[PDB]
């Protein structure tokens, strides 16, 4: 049986939410760093990154780029992308809101010094007034303990691992939203997650 | 029978890929222009945009907000996704790859004026040496005439887009690309996008 061998920085960057996607999957993976520059020129030279860039994951004989192609693949092999295209058109569009917000977060460290406080300010104004509000509002529409289809799916995953990126920028944001902080403590128990969680696991510290 | 009913500005924008996925897949859909703020205020104040912004795709039932959540539903939906969850992964990665680049070509009309010239410069280097020959090598691999699976799916369609997209830019690069062109070629003779590249159309003209 193979394991998944992901390529990348040692670092969060674009490959996190794989990570936290097959931990709370309860799949082990191996993780091949790239060092140097000569590492990654190594991996285009073998013609191993279709479009020259990383993420790329070695699964099931494939060798994913593009994020989206690799947690899509995962998220179907391992039962966390609903149960048919309506379910899958909810967990879609929720994730790609995270996603937006999460590229915000994400980026905020290569940013512009001049720039990086108003983008700071824009980011904490759309968790307060767009996003935060959104996911509540369904969490608390259907009052189960998960977003789509009162199974965990990606959604869930997803969604908690942004919350945990918001904890790190600004501990208040999650405040006024009680049905958030359940579902961030509730998935947070789930076995696989929890494990993660702990320290000596494969998760990834803040770029600093 | 409803009829799938996009709500967006009168321009290609985020809406367009979603227009000739319904085109290509022969569906008639319904176009709910904003013309002002107040428009837009409306649909929000409706609760009708789950993060407040449009593509906006009413839709059996749903209110589907996210480009890529609507594009992955209506690709299900019509059998344009692939027969199974290696094809979709392939399929998904491909896509993803158009999509970056489509992004660059998107936002290039609000790029900085001062910028506009390397960010253009920037978008034919990685046509020429990162998509075009990525997907040229893909064609050229199995020798078929759609991407993947040997049937048409969404990949064929989206990257033809982007074929119409990167001839308005600069007709040479497409050139040196003979399996690209011929795809392009053998795709808008679908009837169903032939009648959505007529005049009269639907498709809607470059942002000016």
């Amino acid at each position: 049986a193979e394991k998944p061998k992901l390529h990348y920085f040692n670092a969060r960057g674009r490959m996190e939410s794989t990570r936290w996607l097959l931990a709370a999957a309860g799949v082990e993976f191996e993780e091949k760093f790239i060092k140097s520059a000569e590492d990654l020129d190594k991996l285009r030279n073998d013609g191993y990154l279709m479009f020259q860039q990383v993420p790329m994951v070695e699964i099931d004989g494939m060798k994913l780029v593009q994020t989206r192609a690799i947690l899509n693949y995962i998220a179907s092999k391992y039962n966390l992308y609903g149960k048919d295209i309506k379910e899958r058109a909810l967990i879609d569009m929720y994730i790609e809101g995270i996603a937006d917000l999460g590229e915000m977060i994400l980026l905020l460290p290569v940013c512009p010094p001049e720039e990086k406080d108003a983008k700071l300010a824009l980011i904490k104004e759309k968790i307060k007034n767009r996003y935060f509000p959104a996911f509540e509002k369904v969490l608390k529409s259907h009052g189960q303990d998960y977003l789509v289809g009162n199974k965990l799916s990606r959604a869930d995953i997803h969604l908690v691992e942004l919350l945990y990126y918001v904890e790190e920028l600004d501990s208040s944001l999650i405040s006024s939203f009680p049905l958030l902080k359940a579902l961030k403590t509730r998935i947070s128990n789930l076995p696989t997650v929890k494990k993660f969680l702990q320290p000596g696991s494969p998760r990834k510290p803040p770029m600093d």
